[PDB]
Order: C-alpha cells, then structure tokens, then sequence
C-alpha cells in the first residue's frame, strides 16, 4: 500500500522499526516478498528496515525497457530521497549486492555502511557461475540450499511458496533483470569505496562462487569477510542466526 514515485516509476516499499535506517536490496527478479521474513522482523528490533520491489517486480511499475545497475541504483537513491533519508546502511544480496556496490561508488554520501551478500563485481576479475511455477521454486531451492537443508527445513521453505507466487515477476521483466546483471562496471573503483564494509556469503554457494566475496573484500579498503560454513546462496536463511549475529555486531559499530 505504500509507494514512492521515482522518475515517474511507482516503487512499492515497506518500512518498519525504529532507529538507524537500513536499506535491503533484493537480487535478480525478486520482490520484497522474497526476503526471509524472520530475518527482516529481527532487524526491525534495532533498525528502521526498508524493503522494496525493484522495477519489474512485485507491486512496482514494470516498464518494458533495458534495465541497468546504474538505473537500479538511481531508483534506490530516489526511494531514500522520497523518505527524506540522507544516509542509510545498505545490504544487498546477489544482483542487489551489485546495486549496493554501485551506490557506494557513485553515491558515497548516501551510504553509512555497506553489506555485500553473495555477490560479485562481475567482469574479467569475477569467477562466473559454474514446469508449474510451484515446481520451479522447488527446483530453484537446489541451487540455494543443500539437499540435507531442504530435507530438514521443508516446512519452512514450503511456507514461503504462496508469498512468491502471489507476486510473480513477468517473463519480460525477468529478462530485463537478467540483462541488467551484465551492466556492472566497478572493479577498478572498488578500492575508492570509503564505507565500512562487510562482505558475506555461504562457502558452498553453487550459483555465485564464494571466491567472488574474497575478491570483493580484497579490493575494498578495510572490508571484513564473513564466510559461513555449510551454507550456500541461500545463507540469509540457512545461516540466519550466525549471520544475524555478525550483521548486528557489524551494524553496532556503525552510525548514520
């Protein structure tokens, strides 16, 4: 029910909690509904958490045009402007981590701290990826979670399916997002990032190789690296309690 109009595009967002603003940025084709709800709820105890639907997704407008990381970063800044927030902590996952990198380089004055989850800088220095819509989500789990995690957490995973199906990203928009992931151009500028930075991923990430997180942390001055054992692309869920501990500890040392 809340929207921010940024450059004529209506972006659906949700905002919750009190304290220092924390902007969460989702990855390829994913709406705000894709965030692990327990993770988000827990963060609202210490922070004002902003989640939202990128253009093309959820309840947001879906213009049929080329998307880029630069445009996504412009959208995020627009959201912060609409909310009258000068500076925010920023956490992006996957393509959302690419948007985060763009923000920290091109809009450094809006970024109080930076958390990069299961992401990559792209380009030559990056190490690349190696039926019913219900069945598709279940198939997609295998890329984010181990076979044992899926076994022991089947109810928790199944409970999220309706939420995702309620708000499908249409195929045309999914294509725009897919092609946007090719438009990041940051590698040499990573070393100019001034934000205090946490890089985090699951060691066993099958979608984005975990070495990408080492490459990021290697470039960004003063970046910390948290790699979680027995977790993959889905580490925000599969390592939720250890990651929430690390993220809360990191954010406690930060300020807006």
């Amino acid at each position: 029910m809340l929207y921010a109009q940024v450059n004529g595009i209506n972006l659906h967002y949700e905002i919750e909690g009190q304290g220092q603003p924390l902007l969460l940025i989702m990855g390829l084709g994913a709406p705000a509904a894709a965030w692990d709800p327990i993770f988000v709820q827990t963060l609202t105890k210490t922070h004002q958490v902003i989640i939202y639907d990128n253009r093309g997704t959820g309840l947001s407008d879906k213009p049929d045009m080329p998307y880029s990381i630069a445009m996504f970063a412009s959208d995020a800044v627009g959201l912060l402007d609409a909310l009258n927030i000068p500076r925010a902590h920023v956490f992006g996952v996957s393509m959302g981590g690419m948007i985060a990198q763009e923000l920290a380089i091109h809009y450094p004055q809006r970024v109080a701290s930076l958390i990069l989850g299961c992401t990559t800088p792209g380009g030559k220095h990056a190490v690349p990826a190696p039926l019913t819509p219900e069945e598709a989500i279940r198939e997609g789990w295998k890329l984010s979670f181990s076979e044992e995690f899926i076994h022991t957490h089947k109810a928790e995973l199944e409970a999220h399916i309706p939420r995702l199906l309620a708000q499908l990203t249409p195929r045309f928009a999914y294509e725009r997002h897919f092609q946007a992931t090719m438009t990041l151009r940051v590698f040499k500028q990573l070393k100019e990032i001034q934000a205090p930075t946490l890089v985090a991923t699951g060691r066993d990430d099958m979608l984005i190789p975990a070495v990408n997180s080492e490459i990021l942390a290697r470039e960004i001055p003063g970046a910390e690296l948290a790699i979680f054992e027995s977790a993959g692309h889905g580490f925000v869920t599969s390592a939720r309690e250890p990651f929430l501990k690390v993220l809360k500890e990191f954010l406690a040392r930060q300020s807006v």
